[PDB]
């Protein structure tokens, strides 16, 4: 074996990140303006625009929430609260009008009582939000979710990085599986556990695994362009989940932050030493961006972009466009 | 496959770029001096030297027009801004004695009353401009154009990137054909949109499909240094199209800047927000570079070089020479 | 050959670093907090924490040795000091309980009574501490001490970085081969002699050689980050010594420097110019990092997250973990 | 073909520079203090340490040539002078005992006579001094003098960067074949002209010619650490020449630059604008290095180290030592 040792598996794969690729324009009679960019979030769930915010405490309270279902998408309500409190902005969201809102669940001894708190709140969507899905005790919460409020609640289930993990999500009855461990912008994990995939390959490994039983894949990290959702999807995915990119929005949680002139605002990982209280995140800030609005019009002007070069009259078809890989100097 | 996923064709190619690559010297009893630089713009136009400026509103003017035509090469007006005036500067440049130019025209409504007032004015070439050539509109555009004023007239198609949308614009009718999508120094198309194709890759696919029907192909972006000229004509291109390296001269539209001391020109994409009044384009400064004469003669003269250490007599014959793949270290 | 000549094993391999790959998630049921750390640091010796502090004079004497065996881990004992002095550390760290230590000897006039001062002194480990152990008189020093007093004391050899030099090791008699021929952070070898091999290939091609025989590799140099740590094992190594990572620490010899309101520690290569009064290290500084038991903490806990991520439930379990090569973007 | 168009050949190679390469340890029993640096210039010619100054007018005039030969090298006189002050120059090196010295010629008008006089000042080798030896007057020059001086004088060619260049020399009579094209610190013809060849790959092509004929090869350019010479001899080089690495030493020519309190030297290429009053080189400055016997010793000392290694005895046995590729992160 080229790079040492004497077994081939030892180092699976090459793994490919958002930017080691490029979408390769093809034939197209599709304007920008006309393509549709509606996706699943879920087996059932269709959303206007195919993006939704990350389950963080800097990124999506009820406001961000709110905006983001107006704007076609949908926000996951952050867990690091009380039961009460999450359950609270869910009612706050659905008193905004008839608009779709999902909420982020852990395994631990609590998460149960939280989901069925939410589910009287009347959310659309349960997020099973962990770093490694790909345990018994997170496909087991999958299930039971999935077999007692599975008719009229979906059962999101991540995160994963393989295609054996996706796999084995899909089997406890997830509606949708979201893929990314390591990639997020405010993510450690990557140089204190080792651990990590890149996106691009997660992407069309748990891909290859979900589309075949129709399970749609959100990914979720390391999205740092409106660029990276046109090569998310067309990876695969039928939604992506941004946390930096909306952290630095009016409708995010948290205040405004002046520093040499500029305006920034806190973002910080849920594996961080703040939300925590060994982390694998750290707490940062990002750019003030404005409203909510305004930075998904631009980055689903980048999709419609996208669609427009690719000849992609829908996010189906995005799906089945072809890349170039870059070197280095690209 | 390797990367990920089952199917081998989702990533379709490795691209390089101009910095990946070197010309490797070969046998040569060719004096750089004594080296014919002339090339193809189009089947019937023949330059004496292979560089055409960008059709763009802070390269391309009446002004630089004429001087690009009388250092070998060509100008090719930009079309932002009414047709009277575009026709205008046409006239303008027929004045200053025998010289060839060129203008761009669009795939809008007003763009064949701007190709016919172009034609009343004299133009030589009428260079189709778009971002992406494969597409019904522009191959009936281009197609319209070669058969109603073909016979005096030589009609440009561009831009592409892909062998399959070069060969739709040779059979459309293109005298020649300009590849480029997203490798331009003021391009943001590859993070907006996530679209893009590695220059010297997008070359080699274009000449494809283009060489075998006699069709030139013009290099047209992410040109930074002289070699860039002659590695993207070995790579099998008839031309190149400069925007960066000539916005810095005296004779590109634009007021001299100033900035801690040091002499800069505005320089700015035509999908800029300040050309369009979702850009994909950015405003920036290039550095002052003084009179085009002197620009071309130090561009000639590396691409001379070139021809030099290549024993290329001809540009047809540095259309066959030999490159050597460098890493990032090189 | 593509990179030249007609040879192909003039290229031998592709070597890969840390930074060339990630751990591979994979299905798992062991929490991060019920992982067992144990790893063996010699056929015979089994440490709670598979960590070995690194044989430098601005790493390890007896406060060092002292506070890394009751982490868990052990000290190798610096030999850049006159024999009385370093068996009186070695007395020292006995005297503190039934601690573990080891202690670096070389293969000059002077080893063999040193390594029987410190045999008297009751050294566990004697670590035969060369850059280059593939030679006949490192090879003779470990037979030569594993026949003479080893039924009492483990021999480590070291340092080498291919299969058959490891291989040699363990004909000789090696307990554990230690592997590290310039990747150390403060090692100029790679450019002061051109020699060198990247840490992962190293360890995966000396664990080819090693584990067939049950002979643990320790993994010496390189080690940059906590997930480093799990990568190294993961190769195949049982252990790490780490130097750059415990020089910060209030255990190590040296003063506390302030340079621009931060606190820093002297930290130098064993070949730098200062610690042989043709260089291969250079002196330098490290952050200051307060106590060990927090920085091993500290890295034992990244290691831990790694064991959870991977299904690694032992040592032994991670050596088996499976990487995804990465590539300068990701 | 992956990197676009038909045609496998098109991208020849993939061109290895120094820094892509380290040299594998080996068994050994060889002391870096007891290796044989001893090695050919030319056919007939053998140095005792492996090293030439360049051709260059701000590295070799008499008193490096002196200070060269005295330290077992050899200098090459530049040729940016009258040929009365040339040839002046070797009688000065001959005058100062039993001193080996070069001189460069070029192929020009005056290049014969120049020859001449210094045949007739004693000069032991003369280099055909060109960016490109691939060429009938290069060729014709150095038949024409290893015919004609041949019996006293050793002549070298260069310089070249492929298998055919290399070969073309060897059969034109060349002593020695210089190899280097675009890789010097100063140069600019990669960025002028396009053109070049990374060092290692041209040195492996160029000794696949050379070696089989016995004619020595000399890496001309790139190196820029006393690891780079070992890495270029294991590569196939006989001998290296270093223009950079003696430029800031006290027998260069040149005055002391004094810059932000820091000491420089002026260094320039012989293609720079400087030198020739469309430049390949560009004028620098490097730092102030101290007398040569004393940067020679440190440069010696990484090659005697490299030799250690490796287990090289001579310079013959380190060129058949092995390379590892290393990746950006290594
Ligand atoms: C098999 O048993 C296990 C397996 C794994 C863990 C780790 C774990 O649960 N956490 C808590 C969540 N974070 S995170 O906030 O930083 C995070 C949040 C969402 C997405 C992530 C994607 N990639 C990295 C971190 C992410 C990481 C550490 C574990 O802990 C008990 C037990
Ligand atoms: C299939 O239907 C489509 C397909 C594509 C587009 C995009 C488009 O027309 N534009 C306007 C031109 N620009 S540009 O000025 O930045 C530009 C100018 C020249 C060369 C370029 C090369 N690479 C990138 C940008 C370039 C990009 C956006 C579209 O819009 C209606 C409709
Ligand atoms: C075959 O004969 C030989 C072979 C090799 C040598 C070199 C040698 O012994 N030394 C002394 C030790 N250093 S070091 O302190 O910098 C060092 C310390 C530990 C680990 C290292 C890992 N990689 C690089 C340097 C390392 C390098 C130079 C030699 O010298 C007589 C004789
Ligand atoms: C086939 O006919 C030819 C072919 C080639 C040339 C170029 C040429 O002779 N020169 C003059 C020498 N320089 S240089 O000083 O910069 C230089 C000096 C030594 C080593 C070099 C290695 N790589 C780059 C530059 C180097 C480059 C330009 C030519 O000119 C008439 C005619
Ligand atoms: O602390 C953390 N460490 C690692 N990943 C995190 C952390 N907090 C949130 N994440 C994940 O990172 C995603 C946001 O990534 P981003 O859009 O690149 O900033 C989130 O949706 C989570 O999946
Ligand atoms: O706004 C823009 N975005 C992307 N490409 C542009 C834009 N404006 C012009 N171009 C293209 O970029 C070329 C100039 O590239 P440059 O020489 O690298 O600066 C032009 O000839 C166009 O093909
Ligand atoms: O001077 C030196 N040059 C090269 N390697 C050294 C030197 N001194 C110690 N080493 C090795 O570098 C290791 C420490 O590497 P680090 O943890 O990356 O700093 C040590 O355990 C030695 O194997
Ligand atoms: O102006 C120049 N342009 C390109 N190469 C040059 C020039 N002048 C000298 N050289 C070559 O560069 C070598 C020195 O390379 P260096 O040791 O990397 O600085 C010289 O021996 C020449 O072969």
């Amino acid at each position: 074996v080229p790079t040492g040792g004497d077994d081939p598996t030892k180092i699976a794969m090459l793994g490919l990140t958002f930017d080691d690729v490029l979408l390769l324009p093809a034939a197209s009679d599709v304007l920008p303006a006309n393509a549709d960019t509606s996706s699943q979030l879920t087996k059932k769930i269709r959303l206007k625009v195919p993006l939704v915010s990350s389950a963080m405490d800097t990124v999506t309270e009820a406001r961000m929430a709110i905006a983001m279902a107006r704007a076609g998408g949908m926000g996951v309500l952050h867990r690091n609260l009380p039961v009460a409190e999450q359950a609270a902005q869910v009612e706050t969201v659905k008193r905004s009008g008839g608009l779709l809102v999902g909420a982020a669940v852990g395994v631990g001894d609590d998460a149960w009582e939280r989901a069925m708190a939410l589910r009287d709140a009347g959310v659309d969507v349960l997020v099973v939000d962990t770093a490694h899905a790909h345990n018994r005790k997170v496909l087991d919460m999958v299930h039971r979710l999935k077999t007692t409020v599975g008719d009229e609640i979906e059962v999101v289930g991540g995160n994963v990085a393989t295609r054996a993990a996706a796999a084995a999500l899909v089997e406890a009855g997830a509606d949708a599986v979201k893929v990314g461990v390591g990639p997020g912008s405010i993510c450690t994990t990557r140089v204190v556990a080792g651990v990590g995939a890149p996106q691009i390959t997660a992407i069309l490994e748990a891909v290859a695994a979900c589309a075949p039983h129709g399970v749609p894949v959100i990914a979720d990290g390391g999205l740092q362009y409106s660029g990276d959702i046109a090569k998310a999807l067309a990876a695969g995915a039928s939604t992506a989940m941004l946390g930096s990119l909306l952290a630095g929005t009016a409708e995010s949680p948290g205040e405004l932050i002046l520093v040499n002139g500029k305006q920034f605002k806190s973002y910080r990982g849920m594996g961080s030493l703040g939300a925590m209280q060994v982390p694998e995140g750290i707490e940062g800030r990002v750019p003030f961006r404005g409203p909510l609005s305004t930075v998904i019009h631009q980055l689903v002007g980048g999709l419609r972009a996208a669609m427009g070069y690719t000849g992609s009259a829908t996010i189906e078809e995005l799906q089945q466009a072809q890349f170039v890989q870059i070197t280095a100097a690209g």
